[PDB]
């Protein structure tokens, strides 16, 4: 099973959203981290089970999240476009090294002991040190990476403390939940319930009779 | 303090979104409950504290959630536009009878004992019985109004079980949260923290130095 | 398996307790909702599993709770007997439409999506509108219906706020818990433990050696 | 403030309930613990705050719970009347040594460090050793004393595992709740709410307009 | 499977630590309860599953905790050595009557209904009465045994309030956890994970490649 | 207020424990990070409130935990001494950049937004890259730094999975708790209680009458 949109269009639209950025530090760091991690970002999945488990699923996750972030930021002008876009591209980038590969997905030792938050934080700091960038945008992106899961029980070391962090958390939940929730409702006749999914707090969903 | 958009434009946009509806039963029921509760919907606030405590705040809340629902539904074609729009309009309608008025906001006996969910379930069923509609559309709207707070600890009798119910939950969270978060960060200089807000799990927020 | 007391004696005792009522509005509304839902109240069970799963179990549940409520109201004169009796009779009425029937018990779409609480709030309000009764006893009975489970995690939208609501809670839990504990303790030799039942917080019970 | 019933009638009715017991070991042990702790049982309060804080309030607690246990035992014949009565009498006996006295009630070192449960388990075993009684009745009474608070978070070392233990817990909760709940409702006009009480999970209670 | 150290050397070391004590009351009580419960102390295990499930395992638990308590007492002079040693010896003594025996370990009715805390507190107070000791030493040891599990959810009636109670809690955690967690990593090759053990909050452990 | 031990003896004993290490990679990385952060490690405190809030408190915390880790490593030979010592030295090193200084302690933007865990993981990765060390001991130390608070609710991104991680967690608990719990008991007459300390789950502590 592959993504519905082919991979090089996803790469082109992500590069276009890089080109749309205005803050030079943000675009430089994000373009570097996408460019050096290009193949694994374009191939690897975004989890092991229950969401985005297909090949090039990370890329589809990223593109859908940027589209919905563009919608939210167009409706609410108070947000920063560039910081949000960099945070939404870079937040699940660390799973290029947490997971083993597109074939026979498995947690490696580094991702199982560390996690995709802390490995991406240190990768971001290393990129900032290499590109001779020592401004506050690095630390704010590092926070966006740090707290995109929202709460301590789900893996965040710290609660979100910036507007863009809460935006990132809500878009992540909505996108992942909608993808698994559309996958759950596919093989169900209208008027029938769905299978008991696990990552949706152990719930069963109803397809109404009027959805054709 | 009033809403930034004057009130009759909000009413015009809500009636426009009524006219955009395709399902006859949904459109008829939603138009009835909008028309009969018109003045209190256009005047009353949408809470007592920490969000939408100003006059005609319910109308701004509803219009903002319709706009963001339009964005999400345009990006995800799987959702039903009509059911989502009706669930957005009717979910905080009950606070026209839970709250006392735009002046000296206070919980009445009916709102404090019952709540804004169980009062609109009853109101929706009365509207369905009066307009001679006995379709599953009514029951799915009862679910949308029933579980829009998302979890039992926040006031939901049941967990959400339909797609538009979870979208209702997330849109309500995001709109209320970003309104209270923008109200918190208005009077804060860049590089300074904000006041410790209560509705956001007792947290503080940092305004970055590059936000002008 | 049937109830130990035959059904028309249960109906006669419930009608006698209706006749013992002194408040005209309470008596009229309660008699209407008993008379209109008579056959399903007299046939349907009171749950699906772990308690009152036999035919005419709802009637035995109601009669046993009325006996307990008569005892508690006799010892404590501060309670209102009329409101308590009505809240006892009406609180599990909703499972005439939540459940499918005495044979092959299953949750219907209305009961699974809404629940037995929110359907009886609506039914009670509709009965009040039909009998031209618009007094506060309807609202207090709606609270009794609303919060008879007591806590949010068990399905109550609001915590109890009136005395008879907490009495409804404690009589409900005591009656259901005693019946499931008696059913677990039937087939156990003294000096032996019971099966690990699920509805009692996953516990086991010891039958003492001197219980014959 | 004294109990509504004078003290010597209360001692007489407790001795009458001793006489009504049929099991010789239960009757002997319970009479021993009532006799040797007589004055402090008849004088001391049953808490420091929020319930039974008046002089001779422990006796009122015991008498009211005997009456409620008699009602529940008359309605449900499966329970053992004697062991339930002994558990009702002996469960809050330990506060004769947890509390300092009727005047200036305060926790002593033994009650604060150990608790009223573990001190009555010890007292019960010492009385059993002194009266040359080595039957399972003693151990079941020790379990009644051990788990009368129901859950670990409220002070019970173990969950209840006997029918009379759960009936002990529910009678204790209902009587303490009723006394604090009637004391909250004394000074409140009809149609007015009550003061925010602490031990009722931080709730406010409503007096309906028809209670005179 | 037996303990690595033979039993009579272990009894000799416990007797040596008894002789090391300076407080006469503590030393007398602790020697009395070691002497009278000697054979079952030297034979019985210290749990049913997941830790110290082998014969003479309770003795190994006690001896290792005395050694580690000696370490903590040597580094931290503010602790009382005698009180700590007595609390370490006597906190799992009660499982000589909770468990059935070294062969076919099973919970008896006394241990399952009551627990090893409440039976051991009673044993301590009975020995205090018999040895004609009425000092605060008995009450502080009663608290040490009462709250050695640390929290209410794990079985403690009261939270620890004395220094040696927290010390006993932490040494008990560290010793039991280290024995179960050394037993988990015995059969695991370097670079491989361990079996998902239940007593360690359902976690898995990694053996590093450089551990030979 | 200063630490009881003057500072250069603490530096000498930490350097001695560095010299006692046998693993070359561990020893090199740990000496590099101690030497580079030397002055702030020797001056800064280890928290803001409730523990180690005095000047040079980090050094005293580190020295006491090394002594206790030496005790545990001597008693339990299965542990790795070098990895444990490095994890004990480096776990609160990040507070040289989280905190402002020994005078007027306050959280900086980096420490408050990120935390001392994720800063120190990044510093470990940078030190490994600079010293040209790319072996798994870096990753195991990174996990030691990551999970030394033990649970998600206290700030750990991941649960501990290596033996030295659980040992580091327990020694951190014991040392911090003991210093705050000795500080609470200094000004209390024997036979009197202590003030309710916040960091110990709001408990009150008793000083026994026989402690002189
Ligand atoms: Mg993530
Ligand atoms: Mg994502
Ligand atoms: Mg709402
Ligand atoms: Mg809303
Ligand atoms: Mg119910
Ligand atoms: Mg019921
Ligand atoms: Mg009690
Ligand atoms: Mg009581
Ligand atoms: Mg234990
Ligand atoms: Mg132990
Ligand atoms: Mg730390
Ligand atoms: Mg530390």
């Amino acid at each position: 099973e592959t993504a519905p949109i082919p991979k090089n269009e996803m790469m082109d639209t992500i590069t276009q959203y890089i080109f749309e950025m205005k803050n030079p530090n943000i675009q430089r760091i994000t373009r570097f981290l996408v460019k050096k991690h290009e193949a694994e970002f374009m191939d690897y999945p975004a989890a092991t089970k229950n969401h985005h488990e297909f090949v090039s699923g990370l890329a589809y996750h990223v593109v859908s999240m940027l589209n919905l972030a563009k919608a939210i930021a167009d409706l609410y002008p108070s947000l920063d476009r560039d910081l949000l876009y960099a945070g939404v591209i870079l937040h699940d980038l660390g799973k290029v090294k947490e997971l083993s590969g597109p074939v026979s997905t498995s947690y490696t030792v580094e991702g199982n002991l560390l996690g995709h938050i802390s490995i991406m934080v240190t990768e971001l700091s290393k990129a900032a040190e290499e590109l001779q960038i020592d401004s506050e945008e690095v630390l704010i992106l590092q926070h966006l990476i740090l707290s995109h899961h929202g709460k301590a029980e789900w893996g965040s070391p710290k609660p979100p403390m910036v507007k863009e962090a809460e935006i990132l958390h809500y878009i992540d939940n909505l996108d992942a939940k909608m993808n698994m929730m559309d996958r759950a409702l596919e093989r169900v006749k209208p008027g029938e319930y769905t299978e008991r999914v696990f990552a949706l707090e152990n719930r069963s969903f109803y397809k109404p009779t009027f959805h054709k």
